[PDB]
């Protein structure tokens, strides 16, 4: 079995190997990359996403989200308070202000220590979940707006044509902005490109051990767990590396820098934080190997998770027994 310890693998494809996206994902899996739940891909030196980032300041962040924490430093939830619209130039100035800017630090490990010590005492503002793309239309390799769609993959594997679309999303971050522990909708893959700015630190649980994280989460968030049998779908719970280690939960960590891709694999729980002002692009995708994960994915039906239009067909076709309950939670 390749990668039996489930380490995060880093890949350096050549420009030739960068042509065929599906083929390279399959290659990484042949080497055991998916066992970690997360892989890093460093593009060949010849590649670029676009020419420059000098002209992005007029993008609008219609609903910036202030991420307010509750709990203790290593075990907390966050809620999202909606703020007034602002441009990317305005948001960048805010991120760099004395109130929000990254503190002085020695290295990534020192900043990680500071994050986990102090995160709860601040409420950073995240420009998350903005439909759009920063890839140039002329970029032919690993362009996240030109990937094969998940509806086409389902149709190719299973023969059923379905409605829905699959487009990317932009994320503008600042120091301490946080993504809570989650797997993707329908336990899909994700791919995330860090276009510019400061790093993003990731934590990940191997897919074969995801249920260990779920059991800990039920213990640590006992009210939330009574409320919903899949409350990590709400995407609000944080647990620190120290608490994971105290409870024997297998996990790994890595820091993504500008110009690098990360891939999350089906049922790979992940969480993390941004180091300072940055911009990432991400999208979900599928492969043949996903279909069995999609069929078995948990679902939230309590009302909280509320998701896109395109998840309806995935539940309907892959999980017909669960469909009526899930759709009620949508309504
Ligand atoms: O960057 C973020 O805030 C969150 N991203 C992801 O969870 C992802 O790419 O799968
Ligand atoms: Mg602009
Ligand atoms: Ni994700
Ligand atoms: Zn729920």
């Amino acid at each position: 079995a390749q990668n039996p310890n489930c380490n995060i693998m880093i890949f350096h494809p050549t420009k030739e190997e960068f042509n065929d996206f599906d083929k390279y994902i399959a290659y990484m899996e042949s080497q055991g990359a998916h066992r970690a739940g997360l892989a890093k891909i460093i593009p060949p030196k010849e590649w670029k996403a676009r020419e420059t980032y000098d002209n992005i300041s007029e993008i609008l962040i219609a609903t910036p989200l202030q991420q307010v924490a509750s709990g203790r430093a290593g075990v907390f939830t966050q809620y999202h308070k909606k703020k007034k619209a602002m441009t990317v130039g305005e948001y960048r100035h805010l991120a760099n202000s004395k109130k929000y800017q990254t503190p002085p630090h020695q290295n990534f490990e020192d900043l990680e220590r500071k994050y986990w010590k102090n995160r709860i005492y601040n409420s950073p503002i995240y420009g998350a979940d903005i439909s759009g793309s920063l890839f140039d239309e002329n970029t032919k390799q690993w362009n996240l707006g030109h990937l094969g769609t998940i509806q086409d993959l389902l149709e190719k594997e299973c023969g059923v044509v379905i409605e829905g679309v699959n487009t990317p999303y932009l994320y503008f971050g600042m120091w301490k902005t946080t993504f809570a522990w989650h797997t993707e909708d329908m336990d899909l893959y994700s791919i995330n490109y860090l276009h510019l700015g400061e790093p993003k630190t990731w934590y990940v649980v191997p897919p074969e051990h995801g249920q260990r994280l779920e059991r800990l989460a039920r213990e640590l968030f006992p009210g939330s767990s009574r409320g919903c049998g899949a409350f990590l779908r709400h995407k609000v719970a944080l647990i620190s590396p120290t608490v994971l280690k105290e409870n024997g939960i297998p996990f790994n960590r890595i820091t993504q820098e500008a110009g690098e891709f990360m891939v999350t694999f089906p049922y790979g729980y992940h969480a993390g934080f941004n180091h300072g002002f940055n911009c990432a692009e991400a999208i979900n995708f599928a492969t043949p190997r996903w279909i069995d994960y999609g069929k078995m994915a948990s679902q939230c039906s309590c009302g909280e998770a509320r998701v896109t239009f395109s998840m309806d067909a995935f539940v309907r076709i892959l999980q017909p027994e669960r469909y009526d309950l899930w759709k009620r939670g949508q309504d």
